[PDB]
């Protein structure tokens, strides 16, 4: 027993988004984790009503503190982030990956998240800090939106999303996955990389299940996740992740929840339904 | 789609108690639950070093609100409560179980998280609080310090556990699930019923750690969810749990990830005694 993940991301006591569907992921395919919050809400922000507050920084600075001090984050190989409510969060966070690659090799996952379909579910001060945060990982899962903001891009087409995750090679930003873009009633997902010398960026394409969820985006990101540390190839991992996506919601009866809880035994599907196109 | 199970109890980032085994144990069961949080702290206590907060009432108010005006605790048909870090929200919780009960019938299982071995790991106020709580519970399932505590008698075989069963009876409470008691070198657990004409006492004897009696909590509560008899439901999980503890490398930390595809174990290893 050695923690091998650390993620910091929101948490909803019911239903499924953040870190509540990292719980869910990473239990299932057992890998052995530890789940920072930075909320604790009644649940996710679409439904007509949300109560509790974002986490503190104090607290989150003395949960940081006590993970070091008690070795609990000292064997983490995996690092991710995704949804904060403020940005001296996302500072902070910045000062604690610096520290946490400072003395071993940790692969930083940020899901850069920030809103969906043109419109943003968090604070502009959290936008700009995000800028910041991006530039320490070794992958990025924006959408087309989150894209859009980072770059000052539009992102509504392949060509530009391949222009707009150049800027952020620039950067720095090994590898971007940008999740969804909108081609007809087809999503498209591409895979960006900086060295297109030894790496070949891809898409995939995938019909659009008529849907809604933000536990979307960050169902997708930990069974990438998952598939990454059980050492399955990149495109064969985001192929898994996008295919067992798609089970989950055909199998999904309403639109306010993704139907992760009773998906459970289909986690670990190996299925890679779609096809990966180079450019 | 809907939620079966309301659960308020702790939650630590790393590691594995209150609600976070909750989370575990109900959804690899697939039991849909909302799990609202008393504490959001690094580890468990454990450690030298605790970091992070206990939940505040304002917060805990919010969330219970905006989980009842969604309709998000409609469907509810089972409640836990465990541990909580003051008074305040015990007796907010009071208010919310009262509530929930008095236009629907649900099953609550209190687990009166207060201490072990002797010892108290709560706030004395929460102990006041508790002996409150447990009054609306269909199920409690206190260790032998926590229903010492309770009663003020002492605990220390099974003829001293039927007496304070019978002042926590006397209040109301339909079952009491004493989940150890130090009968010599002997382990036994007790389940004692208010209704003895209905329902017959008895004992499992068990062989003899931070977490250990929350995942028994959390399995022997989905066994009852997935309609087990009660007496073999406890034996499932005390055979699940012991398999779990048996199986754990030290004792920082309950082995309950890696232990997953045990969580729904039918083995009912031990023998049940009417006493
Ligand atoms: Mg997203
Ligand atoms: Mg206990």
């Amino acid at each position: 027993m050695t923690n091998k993940v650390l993620t910091i991301s929101s948490y909803v006591c019911s239903g499924f988004v953040g870190n509540r569907c990292g719980m869910i992921i990473l239990d299932s395919f057992q890998i052995q984790s530890i789940f920072v919050l930075t909320t604790h809400l009644a649940n996710h922000t679409g439904y007509p009503v949300v109560g509790g507050s974002g986490v503190l920084l104090n607290d989150f600075i003395s949960i940081m503190d006590s993970l070091e001090v008690n070795h609990l984050d000292k064997d983490i190989e995996f690092l991710v982030t995704g949804y904060f409510p403020s940005s001296d969060l996302v500072y902070e966070t910045i000062n604690r990956v610096k520290r946490i690659k400072d003395n071993k090799k940790v692969y930083f996952l940020c899901d850069p998240i920030l809103g969906d379909n043109g419109k943003m579910y968090t604070k502009s001060e959290v936008q700009d800090s995000m800028k910041e945060l991006i530039k320490y990982a070794d992958i990025i899962t924006p959408n087309a939106t989150e894209l859009s903001f980072l770059t000052g891009l539009e992102v509504n087409s392949v060509s530009e999303a391949i222009k707009a995750c150049h800027i952020l090679h620039e950067q720095g930003i090994p590898v971007i996955l940008v999740t969804s873009i909108k081609e007809g009633n087809d999503i498209i997902l591409l895979c960006s990389f900086k060295d297109t010398l030894n790496n070949k960026n891809f898409t995939i394409k995938i019909p659009r299940i008529e849907g809604d969820f933000t536990g979307v985006g960050d169902t997708l990101t930990y069974i990438l996740l998952s598939w990454i540390i059980k050492g399955i190839p990149l495109e064969h991992a985001v192929n898994r992740a996008i295919s067992t996506l798609q089970t989950i919601l055909r199998n999904t009866v309403g639109t306010a929840e993704i139907n992760i809880i009773n998906c459970i035994p289909y986690l670990k599907g190996t299925e890679e339904s779609f096809t990966i196109t180079y450019i």
